[PDB]
């Protein structure tokens, strides 16, 4: 097709913006042109209440088109590399293009995805927010993939993803995840119905775990380099032996008596809301202690690395003496028989007696 | 009718519990059993679920039928001088019993009232909450009436009712308020689309006004004992003069660019969320001061009675010496360049710079 | 004393108002005058700033003082029956005067209080929120007692009160409570350090029952007409057999996986934060469920008299048919598949897929 | 000096690390280690809570130490163009090495910061949360200077700068601002105490202006193509002609009794907390529409690329008809006669009548 072909099929399309509907198509028009004009790779009709994309400049590699009203796209080009319409209402995606490296449909209403596994060189598929029930296989080129917020009953075999490094899966109604691949550095399936986690021991490279609001009673041998663990909500009592690459530990909402022990480099401690009678030393790497609504009528000595202190809904008679450089202090409803000396470094504090 | 009649007629009703509605017939049949037994006064047959209720005792004089599903009321003895059915679905009241003196109708579906004029002991008339498109004239004996949250446009004339103390009329579409009875001590009529206030100088026993959330952009001369003002948000940028009896003073969310004036015996003052720049001094009397979100860049003197400061959302970069008797400070989010000391007093404090 | 020594004794005492301390003395010995010149049995001096009382009316058998900063009490009369000087400065109080009735001493700064077995017509003694370590043994006229938010490690025994009716010792240290009063109609001890309730069954009377932040892992048998049972933020997996009696009943926060059973009359359930994956059928009385934040992917058939749904942040791809007079509706942060048909009822609705 | 002198250097530093500071020095000797050993451009040793940082490789260009405890700098190699070192204790900088670029030293205690109009490569300074009582004139390189949250009373002139693209002085406290460079396409001084806005109408690139939380009662003729616009929380009941290129109005707060005009582009309105009585039509392009807080009676037609509805606190009887693509209903707390059908693509909904 010749540009003014397209200009025209882009400005008949443009010309049929459903009045009133704050559709932007001139901008899109003006961007298609501009795209077709400039050759360019990419188009980016972002935000511009587009109800329809008109046919794309014929070499796009790149389709920018998040956050319109996309029911339907348009015939991609088989050079699209990139395809970025989350926030649409698109409820089925045609078959990928063949070159498709970057699959950006999240916030829509897909119901079902189209077959991925055949996409040599698919590897980001963000299908965050939709309505999938299933995932259809992955291609070995995936290296990451969101399908976060859909009613995923289960995940298709990942352990064979050689570079699959993330998986968002959260918000799903996942029971079980699939053995996890070799190359997964981080999994984000909170918001399940996992009763528990694959094996994890021998993901050497899963740093990032989150599997709050499942239905964990227990976590199996974490990864070695696990380096954040985010757990909240789920029914544990107790932890597995935690890696000492373990910075963030969020373990909230589980059923905690106390934590006896605590990784050594940890940075982030969230242990609120379980029934925490006592904490175990803090390491002195340790620049949030989170550790709300508990039962601890004691807090360890603080670190002084320690930041962010929330020791609030507690039974704390005494805050400990104060590390230097803390910068947030909530301690509030604790029958504090006085609050503590308030480091001036204090930029955050909330007590209640 | 004797109680056997009584009995069976409500164990019939008892038996016509809607089965799974959770009604508590049983409950109310043995309330109204022992009501009629006892000859009791008072019926209370609260939160019970009941769709509806029987027969009454014949010589009942206070009816408690609160929290049910009533969507009608059985016929109500001549002898009911108290008829509390607040929170059911009464879309309709049939004329009132010729003795009542407490209608308590709130949180029901009324669309309409009976006429009230001719009840000569109706003192309190309770329609709050409920779908009141208008009031029909009020008794003479009329001493309290909230009718707030329904779809009042107007309210019935007011100023001859000689014994009416308090008015909740608040939540309703009142663009006026009828002149106000002499006899007025309270009138809540916040969240209404009231323009202006009556004329209020000449009601030496108002005591309490709240017209918050109307459409005031002034307020008349107030009550000479006037001891609460709530006009949160209007778009007052002054206060004609205030009686000193005024304790209780909100007017925040107006559009206060300073307050010049505060009444000497104030005990509260919220101020928050005007522009306020600065405040003129406190009298001592203040034990609450809130003057959140404002442009504060700093606070006059706190009274040594201060026992509830909230400044936050301030451009305070210093909090002035803090009353020994301060309780509460919430200075959230100013510029401070340090937290002011603390007194031993402060239970609930919240600081952020 | 003649009239006019009280008189100037409370001139001199109002004259010697440490100035710019908002102290109402004026409005005290208004109200001294008027107590003595009436010689009416109460004296109330709420909220007046007073930092000091002046000696009181002769026969005063009430002195209400709420609300001043009272570090000391004057002499209290051999009339006095009761004493009311809540939120005051006290850190401690003579000995009773022997008629004492009431003594409400909340919100001072009691460190300990004067004996009070010897007074033979204590009846209610409120001293919550005080430094309280300790309670002196407690008077057989007591029937109410709140000694909540003090620092009691211990309750005096408790079993030998014929009339205690309430107690209130929530937030303090208690690991232990003694044995219950069979008059005991209520207990609210949540917030301790409470391990496990004493035995409860034999309780006849008691009716409340919230040991809700405590460290409770079950609860002994039920007193057999409990009604309200709020054990909110425990370790409870399991609830012994509920009386019948029971309408509100909160178990959020504890270990609940479910709920197997549920009083056939309960009215209220909060049983949020648990990690409840099931519900057992719901009583028709029930009328406030919230399960918030737990662990459902289904909420079960919805009593018609369900007023209000708090099922937020759980696993519901739906939410069963909403009763017809449900009036709050929170699911949100549930993976609703759809919201549900919304009653016409529902006044109060959050929903977040 | 040789790698083993750094090594030692390091190794000597990491010896000295405050034992139980939780200082990371072994991993920063690390980092510092592989830096020197690979002759890397940068040095991150970000969040490793050190105090104190040994001699830098020697041609280090970019020193990311964010988030340490640094009171202090080593000595900036003459190489470095990038100093990244925000989240620290610094409360001064040696004058900056000659290739600086980057100047990040935001959340830091600088008292004071070097010249800086001598810095001929210096395009990005951020010393946001400082404590900078005034600014060194700027370097003709700056690009983006980044202030807020500091204690100035003063921005230096900025006028001349040619490149200053972006700047942020929010949270200070400038009374004016100095007249505005052409180049000029971003300044967020918000939470200032700004009595007006500086002449912007010959500002063609000032698309974004953030002057919230100031004492604005007036807005000057505005940037020709602004585009977002927060003044969220001033004074202002009128608003200059927008520019049609503003998509994102934020005039909360202030005390607009209406909006008689909406750019025809604007995705954003935010006017929640004015004195709203009535809004113009709204544009079409419209996605979210807070007016929450207000009293509006009425909305008008809701442009049906609408996604977000925040109308609560209103006086609204009914919520116009919702678009279809409406993803947020935040309409709670009006007097809303029913609920307007919920369109299938609200996924946050909160009503309350
Ligand atoms: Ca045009
Ligand atoms: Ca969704
Ligand atoms: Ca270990
Ligand atoms: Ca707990
Ligand atoms: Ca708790
Ligand atoms: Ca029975
Ligand atoms: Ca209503
Ligand atoms: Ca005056
Ligand atoms: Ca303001
Ligand atoms: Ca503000
Ligand atoms: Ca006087
Ligand atoms: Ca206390
Ligand atoms: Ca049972
Ligand atoms: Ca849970
Ligand atoms: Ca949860
Ligand atoms: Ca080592
Ligand atoms: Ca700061
Ligand atoms: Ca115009
Ligand atoms: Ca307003
Ligand atoms: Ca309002």
């Amino acid at each position: 097709k010749s540009k003014t072909e397209y200009y025209n099929a882009w400005s008949e399309w443009e010309r049929n913006a459903p009045p009133g509907n704050g559709e932007q198509r001139e901008m899109a028009v003006s961007r298609l042109r501009d795209c077709l004009d400039r050759q360019a790779h990419e188009l980016e009709l972002n935000n511009l209440g587009l109800s329809s994309l008109p046919e794309l400049p014929p070499h796009l590699e790149s389709l920018v088109a998040s956050c319109n009203s996309l029911t339907e796209l348009p015939e991609l080009p088989q050079s699209l590399k990139s395809l970025l319409v989350d926030n649409n209402n698109l409820k089925a995606l045609s078959d990928l293009p063949p070159l498709l490296e970057y699959l950006g449909v999240s916030n829509n209403q897909l119901e079902k995805l189209p077959e991925l596994q055949n996409s040599s060189f698919l590897k980001i598929i963000d299908v965050d927010n939709n309505s999938l029930k299933k995932l259809p296989d992955l291609p070995p080129s995936l290296e990451f993939i969101a399908a976060g917020n859909n009613q995923l009953e289960e995940l298709p075999e990942l352990q064979n993803l050689p570079f699959l490094t993330a998986i968002y899966a959260d918000n799903n109604s996942l029971k079980k995840l699939p053995d996890l691949p070799l190359s997964l550095e981080s999994i984000v399936a909170g918001n399940n119905i996992l009763e528990e986690l694959p094996e994890l021991q021998n993901l050497p490279f899963l740093t990032t775990i989150y599997a709050d609001n499942n239905l964990l009673k227990t976590l199996p041998d974490l990864p070695p380099s696990l380096e954040a663990l985010n757990v909240r909500d789920n029914y544990l009592t107790d932890l597995p032996e935690l890696p000492q690459s373990l910075t963030f530990l969020d373990v909230s909402e589980n059923i905690f008596s106390g934590l006896s022990e605590l990784p050594p480099n940890l940075y982030y401690l969230n242990a609120s809301s379980n029934e925490i009678r006592s904490l175990c030393d803090l390491p002195p790497s340790l620049e949030e202690l989170n550790v709300s609504n508990n039962k601890l009528i004691e807090l360890p000595a603080l670190p002084p690395r320690l930041e962010r202190l929330i020791a609030s809904f507690n039974h704390l008679a005494e805050v400990p003496e104060l590390p230097q450089n803390l910068k947030q202090l909530h301690v509030e409803y604790n029958p504090l028989r006085e609050f503590p000396d308030i480091p001036e470094s204090v930029e955050d504090l909330r007590m209640n007696s």
